[PDB]
């Protein structure tokens, strides 16, 4: 529906789902085991993996998809700080996933910010 403040959670969670299911999302799936990798906390301050977004979204603990995009966009700095060199092939997969989440993720912006103009500001 247009103008739909809600319709950012069905997005949301369509574009999680389809990130999901790419092959190029299996490193950052669930949190990075802190017992396995001891120094992953040394060099990360925030954690951050698709099944907590996941979870946090069916959960409604998103306030904007604003919210949601600043987590997703933390798995992504959290794998470029982590791994040690753009020949790592996990930094290459978090480049594909990034850019395949900021080509879906700007209308899901853009249309939330306009909803949300409708829903301030209309008078029916
Ligand atoms: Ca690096």
């Amino acid at each position: 529906m247009s103008y739909d403040i809600q319709a950012w959670k069905k997005q949301c969670e369509e574009l999680l789902n389809l990130i999901f299911q790419c092959e190029d999302s299996e490193p950052f799936r669930q949190p990075v085991d802190l017992l396995e990798y001891p120094d992953y906390r040394d060099i990360i301050d925030t954690p951050m993996d698709f099944a907590t977004v996941r979870e946090t979204l069916e959960a409604g603990n998103y306030e904007s998809p604003m919210e949601l995009c600043k987590d997703v966009r933390l798995i992504f700095s959290n794998s470029k700080a982590y791994t040690p060199s753009k020949r790592s092939r996990i930094y290459s997969m978090s480049l594909r996933l990034s850019a395949f989440f900021e080509e879906h993720i700007s209308s899901v912006l853009s249309d939330y910010k306009s909803a949300l103009r409708f829903h301030k500001r209309n008078t029916i």
